[PDB]
């Protein structure tokens, strides 16, 4: 038979002695009305005279700078029957006389992309001067980590949530709470702010660029040292920046400022052989990690600087019959090194307009009956023509001979 009580040192008389330390219930004595009496102490606890389930209460108040702990003896009697002792056992507990406190009202604190999570944020510490456990101090975070970051329960460390990957520029006001672990309804508490703001590694960055890719046009007309592209590389912590082409360009026809990023052109441009460059640039502060890339995709276009050029093997000596119109004569061909209207031939005559004529391709035809006698030998000049504005020619005499039989 054994009963642990608890009252606290502050208690009122006319107070009922409590089960938990907590001191939310009361003790809870059972009377199997009956006679239980109490061998000692009998001036300061005196048990419910009536009642199935029995209570301990304050008679004189009590204190623990002297007697914390007393102990004594209820046995239930009835004349007739005298109980087997029941052992009562009381802990008079101390007042909560302190409110654990920080040492300041709020903390600015940085936090930096790179740290993982567990990494640590900040160290804080309330004290409560209570003795025992009217100072045992426990912290929550309230609020307003957004769940980012989380305290030690015991500690007071604040340290990164699990797997968070904090993003920059993005501030917080943590609200935590010092409690101590004294009993509810005698328990104080005091809040705290942390203010912190994320920064990127080491407080710095790259330069960076304003798009990854560029997609460029650029005739290969265009004049040495004309500026293709501005590369604008703006860095964060105002670090010089350092610009260079890194690949796509083995031949150095083009040059990007080490200093100013423009991107001028230093050899001269030819589409008909290479008419796409595919370039890699940086910017960069110096800083081993501190660099960017991003890729350029020049495209030249086409200007009409090739005149039409005949097939060189063409047969020249032609044969035509005596007198006919319709009459099959020979072919032509040329072609254009250049694109689009400016790649495009039109074949023209350029005298005997009359006599012959020519299609769309290169089929040369007479247009009326020649006549073997009056003319035999036609030094004939046919013309390939490009389709641009602002045309090209190349002109191809032929010689043709008139037939019989
Ligand atoms: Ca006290
Ligand atoms: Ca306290
Ligand atoms: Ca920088
Ligand atoms: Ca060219
Ligand atoms: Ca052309
Ligand atoms: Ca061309
Ligand atoms: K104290």
């Amino acid at each position: 038979p054994s009963y642990q009580g608890y009252i606290l040192e502050s208690a009122p008389v006319g107070a009922t002695i409590s089960e938990s330390l907590n001191l939310t219930t009361p003790l809870r004595i059972v009377a199997l009305e009956l006679h239980l009496f109490l061998n000692d102490y009998t001036s300061v606890f005196t048990v419910t005279p009536t009642g199935i389930t029995r209570y301990l209460t304050l008679l004189q108040p009590v204190d623990r700078e002297e007697q914390q702990t007393y102990t004594f003896l209820i046995t239930a009697f009835d004349g007739v029957q005298e109980s087997e002792p029941v052992v009562v056992n009381i802990r008079v507990m101390d007042a909560n006389d302190n409110t654990p406190t920080f040492p300041e009202i709020s903390y600015d604190v940085y936090v930096y992309t790179d740290m993982s999570p567990g990494d640590s944020v900040i160290q804080l510490t309330a004290v409560d001067a209570d003795e025992g456990s009217n100072g045992e101090i426990s912290y929550e975070i309230l609020v307003g980590g957004k769940g980012d970051f989380v305290i030690n329960k015991t500690t007071g460390l604040v340290s990164i949530a699990p797997g968070v990957e904090l993003i920059v520029g993005q501030t917080y006001a943590l609200t935590v709470q010092a409690s101590d672990n004294a009993p509810p309804a005698e328990r104080r508490h005091s809040i705290c702010t942390v203010y912190i703001e994320v920064l990127p590694p080491n407080n710095q960055s790259p330069p960076r660029f304003p798009q990854l890719m560029y997609s460029l046009e650029v005739s290969e007309a265009m004049r040495i040292g004309a500026i293709l592209l501005n590369l604008q590389a703006t860095d964060r912590e105002g670090d010089p920046i350092t610009y260079a082409i890194e690949n796509g360009d083995p031949q150095r026809v083009f040059n990007l400022s080490e200093t100013t990023g423009i991107l001028s052109l230093g050899k001269a441009l030819d589409r008909e052989s290479t008419d796409r460059y595919i370039l890699i640039v940086t910017a960069s502060d110096g800083r081993p990690d501190g660099t960017s890339t991003a890729t350029v995709n020049i495209v030249v276009t086409d200007v009409n600087d090739n005149a039409p050029v005949f097939d060189p093997y063409l047969p020249r000596n032609l044969s035509v019959v005596e007198e006919e119109a319709n009459a099959f004569v020979g072919q032509v061909r040329a072609t254009d090194p250049d694109a689009g209207i400016n790649g495009q031939v039109h074949y023209s005559l350029g005298n005997f307009n009359n006599l012959f004529r020519i299609t769309s391709n290169g089929s040369i035809y007479t247009a009326v009956k020649l006549n073997r006698e009056a003319r035999d030998h036609y030094e004939l000049v046919v013309v390939a023509t490009d389709g641009a504005v602002h045309p090209r020619h190349s002109t191809l005499t032929l010689y043709i001979k008139v037939l019989d039989i």
